[PDB]
């Protein structure tokens, strides 16, 4: 699939850098014709078939194809795509209130209500995605943006569809590995993956939202991964003594090794608490 090959600079001005990744950089931008602001994600292309630098065209096209499908308040909207010899440039909906990661770092500790207010939105977005048989495969606080961080109940959007896949056969078996702290045991063990992996990541996010601590994090990536595969986590009293037992129950039902026994996204919304790279 080919994208618009006019110079993006003929149509957009860029400003502040919003984020920086292995082979992607995201910059705030403004469309000249409308004055509307976006986030321009510049993804470096591979220079040769066998190269390890840059992103394969297959992987870029998958991200674009998934983004084109989605429209929901809790996920990002793709506006346009450009390309040139070096980059594919995705013009994405701007989410201007920063990462959930940075919000948590600045506050140090959420109430159980503040955590659920974030969680409920994450769950609604993932319910949408999973309804479409889209697994995100990279859910973590760095990939959840706030629209406006200066309101008591910030609204969020899921970003970074660089690992997302359509799961039309219930599982997929490709090269898929996210951030060690957040990946499910089946990722660690190189097993077939499905929508269930996202539910594990949600459990890890929930634990972090409530405690400020990461359930499986070791001092090295290998230690983190070994902890994940062994389901080596516990609820520290220092962090959870004033957290409800129902909140712990919710996490326990997500941090389950066997993906078949883990809560699904529909289960998570009906749960009584809610119901109203890898190498060193
Ligand atoms: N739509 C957006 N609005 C604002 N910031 C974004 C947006 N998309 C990405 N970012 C920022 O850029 C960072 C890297 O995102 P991204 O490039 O999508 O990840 P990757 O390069 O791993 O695919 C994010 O963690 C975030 O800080």
């Amino acid at each position: 699939t080919v994208f618009r090959q006019e110079n993006v600079d003929d149509y957009y001005d860029t400003g502040e850098e919003l984020g920086s990744g292995v082979f992607a950089v995201v910059k705030k931008c403004r469309e000249k014709s409308t004055g509307l602001q976006y986030a321009a994600k510049f993804i470096k292309k591979r220079r040769t078939k066998s190269s390890r630098r840059g992103v394969s065209r297959e992987d870029i096209e998958r991200e674009v194809s998934i983004l084109k499908e989605i429209q929901h308040p809790n996920v990002i909207t793709l506006h346009e795509v450009y390309e040139n010899k070096t980059d594919v440039i995705l013009i994405l909906e701007l989410v201007a209130g920063g990462e959930l990661f940075d919000f948590l770092a600045e506050k140090e500790s959420l109430t159980e209500e503040e955590a659920t207010e974030f969680l409920k939105q994450i769950l609604n977005g993932v319910y949408y995605l999973h309804s479409l048989q889209i697994a995100h495969f990279d859910l973590k606080p760095e990939n959840i943006m706030l629209l406006d961080r200066n309101v008591p109940k910030p609204r969020i959007k899921i970003i970074d569809f660089g690992l997302a896949h359509k799961i039309d056969f219930g599982n997929e078996f490709k090269n898929i590995f996210g951030t060690p702290e957040f990946v499910a045991p089946e990722i660690v063990n190189y097993e077939p993956l499905g929508l269930e992996a996202d539910m594990w990541s949600i459990g890890v996010i929930t634990y972090i939202l409530l405690s400020g601590a990461s359930p499986f994090l070791g001092d090295t990536k290998q230690e983190t991964l070994a902890n994940v595969s062994a389901v080596n986590y516990e609820f520290e009293d220092e962090y959870f003594s004033n957290t409800s037992a129902l909140a712990k129950d919710f996490i326990r039902r997500l941090l389950v090794k066997d993906p078949k026994k883990r809560m699904t996204i529909q289960d998570s919304l009906q749960h009584p608490w809610i119901k109203p790279p890898q190498f060193e």
